[PDB]
């Protein structure tokens, strides 16, 4: 097995026991005045330079995952936008480190861009480490939810009057377009953070997916994943699959 196998099961099975949070970062359809809102109108390309050093990273990441033994007929559109949104969900994930003064290197996190049957583009996070306790799950879904909103406002591309623009800013709050994993509950009640094992959860779940290499997507298929030590980024689907094999 060549060394990327190898250094990402080891990597990963280090971590197999690991408490993590686990997120989504989506978006929904919205219609203001007439004007669609839909799940790619976020196509600005913001000239910040850590934003354009992370949209570089989403990239090449999908670049040397590529693999180019099949063809791949993905929209333009489509990948572009996914790029711009590993970038700002980044963004949001980095901006609460440092609330927190988190020093990156302290920090385990997976990111996985996917297609849902029903809701289309989302982001699954996991994320934790030493600093990181149950306790402090729902503080981190909201101030991840206001940055991700604020982003989202500021990279739309669709012409907004500023009293559109914060409806759609207060949209994305309201209706929890960062959602955080919890047990199951019924309405009135309580929840609790459900945290999950981060090596298992990626090896025995995210890593089996099938890779999306149409448009339309296939439903449930993954486009592009990452993590804090640059393992699993560029590697094809096959190897993908190789390391849950090896991972058990
Ligand atoms: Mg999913």
């Amino acid at each position: 097995y060549s060394d990327e196998v190898l250094g990402a099961t080891n990597w990963l099975k280090e971590k197999s026991n690991q408490e993590v949070f686990s997120f989504v970062f989506k978006n929904e359809n919205v219609q203001l005045n007439g004007k669609d809102i839909g799940w790619n109108s976020y196509k600005k390309e913001l000239q910040e330079d850590e934003l354009k050093s992370l949209q570089r990273g989403a990239e090449t990441t999908w670049d040397q995952s590529e693999d180019m033994e099949w063809e791949t007929t993905v929209d333009e559109m489509t990948k572009k936008q996914v790029f711009i949104f590993d970038s700002l969900v980044k963004k949001c994930l980095f901006e609460v480190l440092n609330t927190k003064n988190i020093f990156p290197g302290d920090v385990n996190w997976f990111v996985q861009h996917e297609w849902g049957k029903d809701q289309g583009w989302h982001c699954h996070v996991l994320i934790g480490g030493k600093d990181f306790s149950q306790a402090q799950g729902k503080w981190w879904r909201r101030q991840l939810n206001v940055y991700w909103s604020r982003w989202l406002v500021t990279a739309c591309n669709v012409q907004l009057t500023p009293a559109e623009r914060i409806k759609l800013r207060e949209i994305a709050e309201d209706n929890e377009w960062v959602t955080l994993l919890t047990y199951k509950h019924k309405q009135t009640k309580k929840d609790y953070t459900k945290c999950v094992l981060f090596g298992n959860m990626i090896a025995y779940y995210f890593l089996t997916k099938k890779k999306i290499s149409t448009s339309p997507p296939r439903d449930g298929g993954y486009f592009l994943s990452s993590d804090s030590g640059w393992k699993t980024n560029f590697l094809k689907e096959g190897e993908r699959h190789l390391v849950s094999k090896l991972y058990t």
